[PDB]
């Protein structure tokens, strides 16, 4: 038996209260009407989540798949990568990062205090001289924002994690490692690498690149339960490969021994919960891991079906394929065979994939290419989603506050959207106007990594990733436009007319508070007026620091930066 997990019966328990139901507040309905579709998932059904991701995992490696990796491991060789120092491993730690259970927390850690300090440099020590003994690791039950999908209730995801002193060792022998590899092994094909408009412009680019395109996107089922111990050892040799200090090779051995390959679960009241034996969705290396892992047995799995010229795109375990269409029948047949051969590779479809003939129909990061026209009428692509998942949680965060403010890294992410300019903006500019807020920093994740962001910054922040044309997009295609005005009547948001009107208000009151707030009102919702102002450059764009925004994922790695 290759197992996921085994489990000895002792709960997944909570930290502290946990909150099912939308938290209603005098703003809600400004929002938000069809309050009883939201929820969030909380230990309450972890039980369900345990069932879903316990199973047996085999593995057939045939010799597609020791070619792909020869040819990994190859350009993995050229990569050198650096120690990070306890003080700059230090300062990559979120600031409300879980506490050590060794008697000091997140902040003592960003301090450098002497009591922190030390305790990385014994972890550190341990590890150096320990390449067996599993390290202990929490589980937890994640609290998350959905809308109740008919088609009721997704069940937590859980969350594993080691204790903070070994999450700053991980920073330390593998920072440079996760931020760097991914992009060396596997060039233009890794997703992180690139801001949205990036990701739309090579999506553009591949589509285009093929004489009659056709492109898939591949749902595994649980992907980090189909991570096989194999898959982590495999992982570990690909990092071995770069040009390494000795002391960084062996905390490597060591993380992958007794961390990454798996280790014992232990709930937030300190019992013995069971083992894992499949990818940990709490370390450094969850998003470098799962990218590299979900790209090796693809590729292998495009030979095995002889797809012709495929080109990849790969965040994590999430995989879209753009080839050469060999008409409709080949097609299908192709998929199954792609299909069968990462199945053989242990990572079995969820839905199964579907042969697409429109790019603007493959949705990818839970996202699609759309189309819209700029300011001179010409056709722009820009990337869009659904706005229902962004949309329930503006109305949890309309009032609550929380750790991770997602309608701010909806806006930084979908800024050209017609949604997050009409509804996102407006409403929450609208809020932090009444309370005086603007110039207050908050916590937002992009592509995983945690960011402070002043609020007031985001004309300047759009304009540098999106460019001028994100303020001045119209004409929406049907569809989107469809979709859009769709889901707001499904949440009983009000529609897009009413959004117009309060953005005029917004925009005014913004304009009458001066200086950045003007600004705001000026670039962000430029839209909502008839006498429409010409928007140029922002001269405090250029000045503003985003090296290390889109460069890799970091999910589940604890990482910040500001
Ligand atoms: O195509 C036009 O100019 C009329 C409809 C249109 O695109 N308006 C629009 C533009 C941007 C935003 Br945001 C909302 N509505």
């Amino acid at each position: 038996h290759h197992m996921s997990y085994t489990w000895t019966g002792a709960l997944i328990t909570p930290c502290a209260a946990e909150e099912s139901k939308l938290p209603i507040n005098a703003l809600s309905n400004s929002l938000l009407r069809h309050h009883n579709m939201v929820y969030a998932t909380t230990s309450r059904s972890a039980g369900l989540r345990q069932k879903k991701v316990t199973f047996d995992r085999l593995q057939v490696l045939d010799d597609h798949y020791r070619d792909v990796l020869k040819e990994m491991k190859a350009k993995a060789s050229t990569v050198k990568a650096k120690l990070l120092s306890v003080e700059e491993a230090c300062k990559l730690t979120p600031p409300h990062s879980a506490k050590s259970k060794f008697g000091y927390g997140a902040k003592d850690v960003r301090n450098l205090s002497s009591k922190a300090v030390n305790h990385i440099h014994s972890v550190w020590k341990d590890l150096l001289e320990d390449t067996v003994t599993p390290i202990d690791t929490t589980i937890m039950a994640k609290n998350e924002v959905f809308c109740v999908q008919p088609e009721g209730r997704k069940p937590a995801r859980l969350i594993v994690f080691p204790d903070l002193g070994v999450r700053v060792c991980e920073k330390m022998a593998l920072y440079d490692v996760v931020s760097t590899l991914p992009q060396v092994v596997m060039g233009s094909s890794y997703g992180f690498q690139y801001s949205p408009g990036q990701r739309v412009e090579f999506l553009v680019n591949t589509w285009k690149s093929k004489k009659n395109p056709m492109g898939f996107s591949y749902d595994t089922r649980c992907f980090d339960s189909t991570v096989t111990e194999n898959d982590i050892r495999v992982e570990e040799s690909i990092y071995q490969c770069c040009d390494l200090a000795p002391e960084a090779r062996q905390a490597i051995k060591s993380l992958t021994e007794r961390l990454y390959i798996g280790g014992p679960l232990t709930n937030s009241k300190g019992q013995n919960c069971g083992y894992r034996r499949c990818r940990a969705s709490g370390v450094l290396t969850t998003s470098c891991g799962n990218t590299l892992t979900c790209y090796l047995k693809a590729s292998a799995a495009c030979r095995a079906a002889k797809l012709q010229d495929c080109t990849m795109l790969v965040n994590g375990d999430d995989l879209v394929v753009i080839c050469e269409s060999a008409g409709t029948q080949e097609d299908a047949a192709s998929l199954r065979v792609f299909t069968e051969a990462m199945t053989r590779y242990s990572a079995p479809p969820g839905d199964p994939p579907q042969p697409e003939y429109d790019l603007e129909l493959i949705t990818s990061c839970s996202s699609n290419v759309s189309v819209a026209h700029d300011a001179s009428g010409k056709r722009v692509y820009y990337l869009t989603r659904d706005p229902t998942t962004p949309l329930a949680r503006a109305a949890w965060e309309t009032a609550r506050h929380t750790p991770v403010n997602s309608w701010l890294g909806n806006i930084i992410m979908y800024a050209p959207t017609l949604w997050a300019r009409m509804i996102l903006m407006t409403h929450f500019f609208s809020i932090l106007l009444a309370q005086e807020q603007l110039e207050k920093a908050l916590d937002c994740q992009i592509y995983g990594a945690c960011y402070s962001i002043e609020p007031l910054d985001l004309p300047q922040i759009i304009e540098r990733l999106h460019g001028l044309s994100a303020f001045s997009l119209h004409s929406y295609s049907p569809g989107e436009i469809n979709r859009v005005a769709s889901c707001l009547r499904k949440l009983g948001v009000p529609p897009l007319r009413v959004w117009r009107h309060r953005a005029r208000s917004v925009r005014a009151r913004l304009l009458s508070q001066g200086g950045r707030a003007a600004t705001c009102g000026k670039y962000l919702f430029n839209w909502a007026v008839k006498t429409k102002l010409k928007l140029t450059p922002i001269p405090a764009a250029s000045r503003l620091d985003l090296s290390g925004w889109f460069v890799a994922g970091y999910s589940g790695g604890d990482i910040y930066h500001s």
